C-alpha cells in the first residue's frame, strides 16, 4: 500500500539518503519538543514553543530538498494509489516522491525506496498546522514544489506574509481567485490557521473541497497557494544559504532543547535519550492526537464518546482521515456508530444521502471511488 522504488546513480542515492536522514533528524526535534510540553506542566514555556517551530522549519526545509531533479524515484503509492501518474497529470507535473511526503505517513513510501535502517520508525511528517510558524496550506505546498529557496530556517527570518499577513503573499501575484476559495479564505482571514476540518465543516463543505488538488488548474486553499507560489522566481543564491546554514541550525537547536530540559526534567532531553526512546515519545505523541480528535468529535461533531474514542484510534487520530471513509468502513471498525453520527463527520454521505436522494450503500460505493481523486 506504500511503496517507492529509487531509480537514481549511486551519488544521487547517497544525496537522497543524506536530506531524509537530517528530515529524520529534524522531525524528531518536533516530536521531542511536544513530548517535553506535554510531559511537564510547567514546560506547557514560550522559548520551547519557539524551538518547536524551529524544527517545524527545519523539517519542511528538509522536505523541500527531496528529490531535487525530480527524477529519482518510480511508482510511488501511497495508500493504494499511483502517485506518478496523478502527479504527471498535473499542469505543473513535479516530484512524485516529494508530493508523497506531504501526505501523512507519505514518508513511509520513500523511506522503503532509500531502504532507510539507521533509525527506528524514520518519519518525516510537514502537517503541523496549530503552531506552524507558517500559514499551513503555504507550508505544504512549498514542501510539495521543492522550494527549499522560500522555507524559511529559522522562526525569527519567517515573513509576515508567509503567517499572519499571508493575504499580502496571495494580492501580489494577482492571480485568479474563485468563489469557494474567496470563502475559504474569510474564514482564513480570521484565523489563519483554523484546521481544514474546521474550515470545510463551517463552509458545510467536505475537507476534500476546502483543500483541491496541489496545482494551479485545481480550486481550493492548495490550488490558490499553488498558483502563487508558481509565480515566485525561484531563488538560488537563497536556496544555497538556507542548505549551507540549516545542518548546523539543526545542532543548536538539540543542544538548547537539552539545555532547556534540565529546567523540567531529572535527565536531560539529549539527542542519544531522544533516539533511544524515539518509541516512547511517538507513544505519548500519538495518545494526546486520539484525546485531542475523540475531543472534536465529540464537542464539534455531536459524537458519543465511546464511538468517537473508537474513531480517534481506528484512523490515526486524524479528522480529515475518518471524514473520507464510506459509512461500511467506520461501520466496521465501530459497530456502535450511527448513521446520523457518520453524516455529521463525513460532509460527502450527508450531500449524496440528503441532496442526492441516495442510500447509504450507494453513497458509499461513490466514496469509496472519490478516495482516490484529490478535490472531491
Amino acid at each position: 500500500v506504500y511503496d517507492a522504488e529509487f531509480v537514481g546513480s549511486e551519488r544521487e542515492f547517497e544525496e537522497e539518503r543524506e536530506t531524509f536522514l537530517k528530515g529524520v533528524k529534524a522531525y524528531d526535534g518536533v516530536l521531542a519538543t511536544r513530548y517535553l510540553m506535554e510531559r511537564s506542566s510547567s514546560a506547557k514555556d514560550e522559548e520551547l514553543l519557539e524551538l518547536h517551530q524551529n524544527f517545524i522549519l527545519l523539517t519542511g526545509s528538509y522536505a523541500c530538498s527531496i528529490d531535487p531533479t525530480e527524477d529519482r524515484y518510480q511508482n510511488v503509492i501511497v495508500r493504494g494509489v499511483n502517485f506518478d501518474e496523478r502527479v504527471q497529470r498535473l499542469s505543473t507535473g513535479g516530484s512524485p516522491a516529494r508530493y508523497a511526503i506531504v501526505y501523512r505517513r507519505g514518508w513511509r513510501a520513500i523511506a522503503k525506496a532509500l531502504d532507510i535502517d539507521e533509525e527506528d520508525v524514520p518519519a518525516i511528517e510537514v502537517r503541523a498546522v496549530k503552531r506552524n510558524p507558517l500559514q499551513p496550506a503555504l507550508y505544504r505546498i512549498l514542501v510539495r514544489y521543492g522550494r527549499v529557496d522560500l522555507m524559511p530556517v529559522t522562526v525569527d527570518e519567517v515573513p509576515p506574509e508567509m503567517a499572519g499577513e499571508f493575504e499580502r503573499l496571495i494580492e501580489r501575484y494577482d492571480v485568479p481567485i474563485d468563489e469557494k476559495e474567496e470563502r475559504i479564505l474569510e474564514i482564513l482571514r480570521e484565523n489563519p490557521w483554523t484546521p481544514h476540518d474546521e474550515i470545510a465543516r463551517r463552509l458545510g463543505l467536505s475537507v476534500s473541497e476546502v483543500e483541491g488538488e496541489k496545482d494551479p488548474e485545481s480550486s481550493g486553499i492548495y490550488s490558490l497557494w499553488s498558483r502563487v507560489v508558481v509565480n515566485i522566481e525561484y531563488d538560488e543564491r537563497t536556496a544555497k544559504r538556507h542548505v549551507k546554514r540549516r545542518d548546523r541550525l539543526l545542532e543548536e537547536l538539540y543542544e538548547h532543547l537539552e539545555e532547556l530540559s534540565e529546567r523540567y526534567l531529572r535527565h536531560p532531553l539529549t539527542r542519544r535519550w531522544i533516539v533511544e526512546h524515539k518509541r516512547d515519545i511517538m507513544r505519548r505523541y500519538l495518545e494526546q492526537r486520539i484525546v485531542e480528535c475523540a475531543l472534536k468529535l465529540q464537542d464539534r461533531y455531536g459524537i458519543r464518546e465511546d464511538v468517537a474514542l473508537c474513531l480517534a484510534r481506528a484512523f490515526d487520530g486524524s479528522i480529515s482521515m475518518i471524514a473520507t471513509t464510506p459509512y461500511r468502513t467506520l461501520k466496521d471498525v465501530c459497530p456502535d456508530l450511527t448513521l446520523e453520527e457518520a453524516k455529521s463527520v463525513n460532509r460527502t454521505l450527508a450531500t449524496l444521502i440528503d441532496e442526492h436522494g441516495l442510500s447509504p450503500d450507494a453513497a458509499d460505493e461513490l466514496i469509496e471511488h472519490f478516495e482516490s481523486i484529490a478535490g472531491i
